[PDB]
């Protein structure tokens, strides 16, 4: 991996280009739900932290926040970003959880890399294994209007100097999944023509409302609220980015 | 040597010029102008021709048969396109508008040169050079980008490809005010498979776009008042949706 600054620019990106939400604002709207809702919330658990930038929000706003995720390196970012305020541990989705908390989160559309119904109902159960009665899980996804309608089979890219990256799309008419192919080259020295490539690839999948009840209701969040891309405002056929407030079971 | 890698990336940069923007093959190109040449009775047998940058058209114009005299403005693309056609062909370093070499039957300039030409003074200029060095009736066959593509389709778009060993981006910027066209372009090459170790190189430039009317009347003052205008090497005449025109011009007599 790289530094935290480049995978700061291609939230950045994401932001201008795509319109993906920006995390101070992410923060303020899970604040909302959990007053509006009258949730004690002082410890918080945020799967699939990634560099931390929503961490970096929950620890400036004072909460105990306990943060996950698969990738060392990731972790490592994140804690630098943070300066240590926090616990992080190395786990891969779905498996057993850390327990304590009153209220869990998972931004950046992390779940759009679940393979299938079964992997999101999964980790949905290891959410409400560690999520006491009546508590909150808030989550985002984003939606087949994104993944198919505006991603597509198109392409992406910026040549930022120090940075150059390509997101290319392809998209199926017949499937519920986009296939990502994302490469990106980093300049060694400023006064040198020297780059390091690297490529990843993802298949990105969408998950209709039926599915996402279904899921929860059987990993006991019986009740589900979703809006359009953290703001109060209720997701409709254009909305690309949707969150979920989840409650627990009583 | 550092030059079948280097017309390479080259031709694979026309590669995706022809699947993802409609650039017409050179085969076709060539043809067209054979089929001109051959409805007006034109015993063709010396061809100039103008901006061959790594010779694509050269070769066609070689393998068919014809003495070709080539220009560019480059002896790097010189150099490229002679390797391209074994030196079978004619050389020259020219900056256009310039002094052309006399002696040619028909002149060609293909794959949008002239888009590269500042002002419509100079196109003029160019074209009045070339009018210096044709016999009454010799055609002239150049094709060029249209407003439909420079400020409408690319306009403000990006074009990337990763291809592995090579990846490129095409950032295009355009202004309705403007008869032109920004073009930033950006290109990794790989220096030996297996190591992700890549070297990084840029270039800008600008594109320009001329309308019927001015290209007409450059024309018809540079000596080709006769002048058909096509949709990208087919029969079928440009409109407003054209993206490539090809131009056909006739030198007046006397
Ligand atoms: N199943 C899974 N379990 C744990 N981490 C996962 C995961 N799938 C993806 N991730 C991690 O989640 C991150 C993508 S999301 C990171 C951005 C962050 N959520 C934010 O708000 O900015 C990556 O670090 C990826 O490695
Ligand atoms: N004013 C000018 N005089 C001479 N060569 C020029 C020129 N403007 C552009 N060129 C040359 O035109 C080329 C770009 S266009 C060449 C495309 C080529 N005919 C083909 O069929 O594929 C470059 O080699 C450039 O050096």
């Amino acid at each position: 991996a790289a530094t935290a600054d480049v995978y700061d620019r291609l939230v950045d990106y994401a932001i201008a280009e795509w319109g993906e939400c920006p995390r101070p604002q992410m923060a303020d709207f899970v604040e909302q739900a959990w007053a509006a809702r009258g949730h004690r919330v002082r410890r918080v658990l945020e799967l699939c932290c990634g560099t931390g930038l929503m961490t970096e929000q929950l620890v400036r706003r004072g909460y105990e926040v306990t943060a996950v995720d698969r990738s060392e390196t990731m972790l490592a970012l994140a804690k630098q970003r943070v300066g240590g305020a926090a616990d992080f541990h190395q786990i891969e989705l779905p498996a057993p959880l850390p327990d304590g908390a009153d209220a869990v989160v998972c931004t950046a559309a992390a779940f759009n890399y679940q393979a299938s119904a079964r992997s999101l109902g999964e980790t949905l159960r290891a959410v409400a294994t560690v999520l006491p009665a009546g508590a909150t899980f808030v989550f985002d996804i984003e939606t087949a209007a994104l993944l198919k309608g505006h991603w597509g089979n198109r392409v992406w890219a910026a040549d930022e100097g120090d940075l150059a990256f390509i997101w290319d799309f392809t998209s199926e008419p017949d499937t519920t999944y986009c296939d990502v192919h994302y490469t990106q080259f980093t300049r060694h020295e400023a006064g040198a023509d020297a780059y390091t490539g690297v490529r990843e690839v993802h298949r990105l999948y969408a998950f209709d409302h039926d599915t996402v009840r279904a899921q929860a209701r059987a990993a006991g969040f019986a009740q589900a609220e979703v809006f359009d891309n953290y703001t109060e405002r209720p997701a409709t056929d254009t909305t690309r980015y949707e969150t979920w407030v989840l409650t627990r079971d009583e």
